[PDB]
């Protein structure tokens, strides 16, 4: 817990977070980036951020500083995320097909950020891709999932690469229309098999 960190070290971890809900969160998400001796503070940051997700689905802004903050720690040369990827990821993916999400700006932005772990990471770590779509698919393809969260899981799969556009969407899609055929989402699938 972040309780037993080195004094400094938890002040630190108190200020970035406090600056999240504040004019000073482009500095924080800056600081997650550039900073180095971080690495003791990752798992700590990670799971307040992704706590903080849960509490602030009404707050569009408060998760595009989260998404930002993840991207700052997968981009930093200073820390090795990889032990933590499987804690970002289904972070990252509530943000994607969370049903209490009202922007899709901030869905389509998380949605990002899985792809560039997807792309950066699926060849290193077997378990990755396969997770990734299988969360994807089980939301696009859920009856009971609401528009914006299938949508959100469709815009995800769609931008992955063209391999995963031919596999899961074109071999789906004709199913997806006839026993669900949101508006929303037919409409990216008619764009998405268009190209």
């Amino acid at each position: 817990g972040s309780h037993m960190l080195p004094k400094e070290l938890q002040l630190y971890f108190d200020k970035i977070l406090s600056m999240i809900k504040s004019d000073m969160k482009d500095i924080a998400i800056e600081c997650l980036e550039k900073e180095s001796g971080l690495q003791q503070l990752v798992p700590y940051f990670i799971q307040h951020i992704s706590e903080l997700i849960l509490k602030s689905f009404k707050e569009a802004e408060v998760l595009k500083t989260c998404i930002a903050l993840y991207f700052s720690l997968i981009k930093n040369k200073h820390v090795f995320i990889d032990p933590y990827l499987h804690q970002i990821l289904p972070s990252l993916l509530t943000c994607v097909i969370g049903k209490s999400i009202v922007d899709d700006d901030v869905r389509k932005m998380s949605a990002d950020i899985v792809k560039y772990i997807y792309d950066t990471y699926s060849r290193s770590y077997k378990t990755l891709a396969p997770r990734v779509l299988k969360t994807l698919k089980g939301v696009w393809m859920d009856p009971n999932r609401s528009e914006d969260s299938q949508y959100g899981a469709l815009y995800c799969l769609s931008i992955l690469s063209k391999n995963v556009v031919n596999t899961v969407i074109r071999e789906h899609a004709e199913e997806y229309k006839r026993t669900i055929g949101k508006k929303k989402v037919t409409n990216l699938l008619d764009n998405v098999l268009n190209v």
